């Protein structure tokens, strides 16, 4: 029952700061980086919901301070249906298994 | 004769919530995630039409409450022509066979 | 010398409905789904010119009734040059031969 | 050294009409279809310069009559440097060799 | 080290003209064509800085004369750091070695 | 623990100049070039934080002087979490190892 947190920014430098602040703020794993066009990019973290809450809060705080930085949207899902794991890029991957809690 | 339900959002975090709420609300299978540019992303579910109708209703309800969320369009097709299955990314895939009802 | 009909929408769910209405309304084969960016997507049907004309008219009517539905452009070519078949994605493919008429 | 003709449209159905009108109007070969984002797509023809001029002129006339159709730009180069052949998608390919004049 | 020249236009027909004009005007090699979205495309030349200077001036002049033509930006770097050669698409490639000077 | 510097421009020629000025201004390695659409492109450097500061400052100064040049955003992270290395295109690669300090 692993939670998922997401921060979407306009521009790449701000999404890197969001990711960095998120994994430094709490026990979460950065598993994803998704581009959907219009300069909209999202970073996705997984972990226990309380950790994810703290991560996202810290990521939002730091991302908005980036020069030219813009946060567009953000969301947490405490208990994502496991169907999502097999369709959307929110899942752990072999390349980040070392960073799982 | 399996129905198809679709919710299109502006932004990725909102489309994840759309998918989550859809598959939790009724007996439907999330089979697809489609990017067409300009931040427009769609999630696609299959199931009996009445299930799909309930899922789409719940998905719209929750996606709109996502911070920075916006729903652009949505649609249900009760009985899609099977020609659509071989051209459009709405078909069941091997990766989600385990979630079929 | 088989005709080709095309409906371009802004948004994915309406293009799926466009495709559905087309192949249900008359004797045409859905052969293509083309993304050119910025939310612009086209579905492409082949068949006798009179069928194609019936399909497109229906597809336009149906797509516009989609919540958030929008049509950008549409066109029919009765006798497309065969040179187009080898450059533009309007040709029959193996995966839809079973739907040829 | 063979002339190159190009018509860029907003929307896909229009660019298909452009191509069709071009290869029907004179002795040219459709060799390329190029997407650069923003809904801008270009079709590219090769042939003798006076043929290319007649093809482009006809393509411009037909494409603009497409419902929802817009021509964005167009150009003819009578004698393109052969360096362009190896970098830009304007060259003949194996798939259209049967349509060389 | 070898200079690099760049012209970015809105629209594909205009970069083709920019490329053609550049390689005809001086001793430079066309090595690259780069799409970054929103219809922005750049053609890249390499050569002695004085040559590149002449190529770019000619490309700018000719590109702006293209029907629907628009130049968005352009730049010359006389002596690019070799690090750029291994990251950005400005380097000579096998396909254009025959055109080096 | 190696710092990361990022400059995002609107347009490609300007991002090339940014990279060039960056690696020439201090001891940093250009490791990445990232496109996220809508003409937004970012160049990424690694090095000691004081070096990255000097490079980014110099890249910003030079990029804004490019004809049609436009900087959208920029950021420095002195001590990026190692998790980001396996998700975001900010890491060293084989192709640039010879330029590591």
């Amino acid at each position: 029952p692993i939670a998922v947190g997401m921060i979407e920014t306009l521009g790449f430098p701000a999404v890197v700061e969001a990711a960095d602040a998120m994994v430094k703020a709490a026990r979460v794993t950065l598993v994803g980086y998704e581009k959907i066009g219009s300069g909209r990019v999202t970073v996705i973290v997984r972990g226990d919901v309380s950790e994810v809450q703290a991560s996202v809060s810290a990521g939002l705080d730091s991302a908005k301070r980036v020069a030219g930085g813009e946060v567009l949207s953000h969301h947490i899902i405490a208990r994502p249906h496991e169907n999502l794991e097999y369709v959307l890029p929110i899942r752990y991957t072999e390349a980040v298994e070392q960073f799982r809690m």
